[PDB]
C-alpha cells in the first residue's frame, strides 16, 4: 500500500512530454517485468494531458530497480521518479 507490501510495487513519473503514454512507460522499463497493463497515465501536473503517470510491476522490488532508472528520458522529456501503489496512483 502506498508505496510497499510485497507485490503492488508502482512507480510515479512526473515529467513526460506533450502526447505521452503508455509505450513511452513501456519502453522506460522495457528493462523489467509488469503485470499486462501494469501502467496508468491520470494526467499531468497541470491537467490537460499526461506527464505524471504510473506503473505496477510483478513485484515491489522489480517497482524501485525501476526507481533505480533516476532520468532518463521519454519523447523529449525528462521525468522524475518516486516510489508508490495502486492508490497514490488513481488520480483517475
Amino acid at each position: 500500500n502506498s508505496a510497499d507490501s510485497a507485490n503492488d510495487g508502482f512507480v510515479r513519473l512526473r515529467g513526460l512530454p506533450f502526447g505521452c503514454t503508455k509505450e513511452e512507460i513501456v519502453q522506460f522499463f522495457s528493462g523489467l517485468e509488469i503485470v499486462p497493463n501494469g501502467i496508468t497515465l491520470p494526467v499531468d501536473p497541470e491537467g490537460k494531458i499526461t506527464g505524471e503517470a504510473f506503473v505496477q510491476f510483478a513485484s515491489q522490488e522489480l517497482a524501485e530497480k525501476a526507481l533505480g532508472k533516476h532520468k532518463e528520458r521519454i519523447g523529449h522529456r525528462y521525468i522524475e521518479v518516486f516510489k508508490s501503489s495502486q492508490e497514490e496512483v488513481r488520480s483517475y
